[PDB]
């Protein structure tokens, strides 16, 4: 099941596998939603949250965007596989105005379609010598057909209000994995995350955790020890109460 956008660490192929272990719930909360491969593909209501506000705002905007609108912008900027100057023009325009629609368009032309925002909130991905294709409109339509059940938020997982009755799915940056968004992670964050989880479990709230116990060289240790407290499936693992 497709995510709304390409994303490092997406759960596109693993979703069907994880879903079988999901409990009943009043609301599904995708705490670190990322590219939405999970959010778009589970029964709602869904609360999709991610700390990267620019991306969340982009999703919020797409709610009332048609593929038509996307095309108009692409033509407006005369984007192609070699429009390096127009790409740069579009990038400046987004950095100055922060129009989420522009961010969506930009990503189709950035290197490897990856979104990179620095501390000031500017897009830094270099021109990717590419433009939209077929798979492009597919992910979009999939977004549009499944965004009704979703409410978006852009908060640190700590500030997210957890309600009785919801299932909290968490797929945070892997403390031992290579990825852009790891810049928000730290052993500190993980410690707080696991403590929140122990807390949810105490309220009777179900959660599910995706992560890597030991990928190449390095290994996650506090997790392996902490995971013993719960059930772990080996696919990378899935830890749930
Ligand atoms: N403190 C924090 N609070 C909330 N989200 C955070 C965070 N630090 C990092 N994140 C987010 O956690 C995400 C983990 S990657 C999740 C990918 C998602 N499962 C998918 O299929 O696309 C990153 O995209 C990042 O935006």
């Amino acid at each position: 099941m497709l995510g709304a956008i390409a994303y490092t660490g997406n759960k596109q192929s693993l979703l069907p596998e994880l879903k079988s272990h999901f409990p009943k719930y009043n609301r599904f909360v995708d705490l670190f939603c990322g590219g939405l491969s999970v959010s778009l593909n589970v029964n709602g209501p869904v609360l999709a949250n991610d700390i990267q506000e620019p991306i969340i705002e982009m999703y919020k905007r797409l709610i009332n965007v048609s593929w038509d609108d996307v095309l108009k912008v692409i033509k407006q900027y005369k984007l192609s596989k070699t429009s390096k100057e127009e790409f740069l023009k579009l990038r400046e325009d987004y950095n100055k105005t922060r129009d989420p629609l522009l961010l969506y368009v930009l990503h189709f032309h950035g290197f490897s379609n990856m979104i990179r925002i620095n501390d000031k909130g500017n897009f830094t991905t270099p021109f990717g010598k590419r433009t939209i294709n077929k798979n492009s409109e597919k992910q979009y339509n999939h977004f549009k057909q499944n965004c009704d059940k979703i409410i978006f938020s852009s908060l640190h997982f700590k500030d997210v209000k957890i309600l009785d009755g919801d299932f909290v799915y968490v797929d945070p940056p892997y403390l031992i994995t290579v990825a852009d968004y790891n810049k928000f992670w730290s052993e500190d964050e993980e410690k707080d995350l696991l403590n929140l989880l122990d807390s949810l479990n105490d309220r009777g709230i179900k959660f599910g955790q995706s992560n890597v116990l030991e990928h190449h060289g390095k290994e996650n240790t506090l997790l392996k020890e902490w995971s013993k407290k719960y059930n772990v499936k080996h696919l990378e693992v899935y830890i749930f109460n």
